[PDB]
């Protein structure tokens, strides 16, 4: 059964999609293809929730015939009630300066082996577990990164014998979140998650769900798009509000970001399909954008698809890199920059650098930050000129050999300012 406990020690961060992945969740039998399990085994490492060794056994002969890459394929063997390892499984935080952690919470469908799911799970990854007592549903949460979270209004109505106060409280203790942003959910269906209409992209770009004029959601998800195009994030400017248009009811904002690939459902026509993968290529450059076909016994509807079928797992080691960028017109006279990076791995961090580069010209250049204080570098930009335009990230690797950029995926998508 679900088990209270105390909130993380502080200070709490919930992790975003966006920020590096050890795993990706799914669960057998099967509510995926398994061209997506082959896509993602590749490069990560797949963690698949089976009820029992002969299950174990079964789904390792289905990989072999598939080609799926077995180097890449680990199991968790607990019951489960379902596929939708997006709604029941923990969510992770890093709290305590140094360590990540899994928040349990109620799940929000009557699944018991579903709802038990996150202690073997947390069991599984030699993490400790947090026992937030309130009624959830992953699919019905994203987090910048920065403590906001969006969430529509069943964060609240399933949480009724609360005030919203209190469930605001429950979020900032056991995740951090000091913007819990509650929307009424404006995709008309009976299910009331944030994945089937808006994902963070970044932690200054949000994906809405747009529809054709005539389509009766289309004003609802237009004033949605105009809510968040109001909103400074938690870098300092206005959202980047993109829009991917579902002219049938396709589930395109339901997509995954692991690490450096984004896994978007498709499911036709092609030609509308191909708009919603450029409008995710053109967002987020330097990732690698792949269209994903449902399969058939289990195919992708507008309430649920892809996201609605996985969880990415954060790194148990991480190194983390927390940076507030400098961006747009920066008046100077001094073009300071400052990084706080921490090894959850409790790893030597060697080298922490920004690598740039001025007027767009050449290539980037990489300088050592300044240790000031323990975990707390920084770097000042030097010689410049009025109107010189200045691109930058952050780097840092430790001996574990973990390599980290800020923003993650690195030179495709630097910050950028021009000095006044
Ligand atoms: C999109 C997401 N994060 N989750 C989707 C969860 C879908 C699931 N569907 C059903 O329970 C269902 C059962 C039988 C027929 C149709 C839908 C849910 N709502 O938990
Ligand atoms: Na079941
Ligand atoms: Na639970």
């Amino acid at each position: 059964a679900f088990q209270e406990t105390n909130p993380p020690a502080g200070p709490v961060r919930a992790i975003a999609e966006y920020e590096r992945s050890a795993a990706v969740l799914v669960r057998y039998p099967f509510g995926i293809p398994m061209e997506l399990i082959k896509e993602l085994a590749k490069n990560d490492k797949v963690i698949t929730i089976v009820a029992s060794e002969s299950q174990k056994n079964t789904v390792i002969t289905q990989y072999t015939q598939s080609g799926v890459n077995l180097s890449n394929c680990d199991f968790i063997i607990a019951k489960t009630d379902s596929y939708w390892t997006r709604d029941y499984t923990g969510w992770f935080a890093m709290y305590d300066t140094n360590k990540v952690g899994l928040v349990d919470f109620i799940y929000n469908r009557p699944r018991p082996n579903d709802d038990e799911f996150p202690k073997y799970e947390a069991q599984y990854l030699g993490i400790e577990m947090f026992g937030m007592k309130l009624k959830q549903t992953g699919g019905n949460y994203m987090t910048d990164g920065y403590g906001s979270a969006v969430q529509s209004h069943i964060a609240y109505t399933e949480n009724s014998s609360l005030s919203q106060a209190q469930v605001n409280q429950k979020m900032k203790d056991y995740l951090g979140i000091t913007h819990h942003d509650v929307v009424q959910d404006p995709n008309n269906t009976y299910i009331d998650h944030v994945d089937c209409w808006g994902k963070y992209l970044a932690p200054n770009k949000i994906l809405i769900r747009k529809v054709p004029d005539n389509h009766p959601q289309h004003q609802a998800l237009e004033d949605m798009a105009a809510y968040f195009a109001a909103q400074t994030c938690a870098w300092g400017t206005k959202y980047e509000v993109y829009r991917a248009l579902a002219t049938n009811e396709q589930p395109y904002t339901n997509s995954l970001i692991l690490n450096n690939r984004v896994f978007v459902p498709v499911n036709g026509p092609a030609s509308v399909d191909n708009d919603a993968l450029n409008v995710y290529k053109t967002a987020m450059p330097g990732y690698e954008i792949i269209g994903v076909k449902g399969a058939s016994g289990t195919p992708w509807l507008g309430t649920d698809a892809l996201h609605c079928r996985t969880h990415e797992v954060a790194d148990k080691g991480y190194l983390y890199i927390k940076h507030y960028p400098i961006l747009g017109e920066q008046a100077g006279p001094d073009y300071k920059i400052e990084a706080d990076v921490v090894s959850c791995a409790n790893a030597t961090i060697s080298p922490v650098q920004c690598y740039y580069r001025i007027n767009g010209s050449g290539s980037f250049k990489a300088a050592d930050m300044t240790m000031e204080s323990t975990g707390h570098y920084t770097y000042s930009f030097t010689g410049l000129n009025k109107n010189d335009k200045v691109e930058y990230y952050i780097s840092a690797a430790d001996n574990s050999g973990r390599k980290e950029t800020y923003p993650f995926i690195g030179e495709p998508d630097p910050f950028k300012f021009t000095c006044m």
